[PDB]
């Protein structure tokens, strides 16, 4: 799977026709069809930077995993009754700057997104448990806007030399993602779906209001990560951004 003509988001539906259901991700956010909950609370992040473990490439794209044998490292709140347990964080990006976010606010495409995923430690003892369930995946997206060098992602860049090439990977430790979050956790929460294969339709959606900054050469960072494995041409991940899906009748909802 990839985001080729032959592998890609068009192609993925004859192993997974899921792609087509009624809680994909990811959506536009229309701002004036938000509808203002009272009941969400304040998202809680408390992250040890102990479980980072691994940074891995997967051939479209590159994974941070983290230790999640115990629950050192939650999220809590917003929509949430349960606490979910830190298990990855990853980007998306575009061949240009002009797309590559996933999400959309009011059809505004951004240059990148940061995913931090969890999942429901309170209901389920794995990640391969609740990864099929309605309530068991919880990810938080943060659009990020071309702009200012972010000097926040400078250890994820530094640590890409290590992982040029597809199945390569490298200890990443001592890391808290929670230092890529935005100044301000107000947020829109809908009900969708992993945006990859296999489209699980598991994932509560946390999507930031506030953008995070990244420059054009950082983006290009990314672009210069290699899908092929050592040996073979270099190809170059351009783009792993899956396009906008229908609402099907979702409502998303605001914090704020
Ligand atoms: N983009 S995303 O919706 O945040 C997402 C993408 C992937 C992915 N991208 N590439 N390969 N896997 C993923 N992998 C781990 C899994 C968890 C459960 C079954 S597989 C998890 C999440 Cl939440
Ligand atoms: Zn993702």
């Amino acid at each position: 799977w990839g985001y080729d003509d032959k592998n890609g988001p068009e192609q993925w539906s004859k192993l997974y026709p899921i792609a087509n259901g009624n809680n994909q991700s990811p959506v536009d956010i229309k701002t004036s069809e938000t509808k203002h909950d009272t009941s969400l609370k304040p998202i809680s992040v408390s992250y040890n930077p102990a479980t980072a473990k691994e940074i891995i490439n997967v051939g479209h794209s590159f994974h941070v995993n983290f230790e999640d044998n115990d629950n050192r490292s939650v999220l809590k709140g917003g929509p949430f009754s349960d606490s979910y347990r830190l298990f990855q964080f990853h980007f998306h990006w575009g061949s240009t700057n002009e797309h590559g976010s996933e999400h959309t606010v009011d059809g505004v495409k951004y240059s990148a997104e940061l995913h931090v995923a969890h999942w429901n430690s309170a209901k389920y003892s794995s990640l391969a448990e609740a990864a099929s369930k309605a309530d068991g995946l919880a990810v938080i997206g943060v659009l990020m806007k071309v702009g200012e060098a972010n000097p926040k992602l400078q250890k994820v860049l530094d640590a890409l030399q290590a992982i040029k090439t597809k199945g390569k990977r490298a200890p990443f430790t001592n890391f808290d993602p929670s230092t890529l979050l935005p100044s301000s956790l107000d947020f829109w929460t809908y009900p969708g779906s992993l945006t990859h294969p296999p489209l699980y339709e598991s994932v509560t959606w946390i999507i930031c209001k506030e953008s995070i900054s990244v420059s054009s050469e950082q983006l290009a960072q990314f672009r210069s990560l290699l899908s092929n494995v050592e040996g073979d041409n270099a190809v170059p991940m351009q783009h792993n951004n899956r396009p906008t899906q229908p609402l099907k009748g979702r409502t998303v909802r605001a914090s704020f």
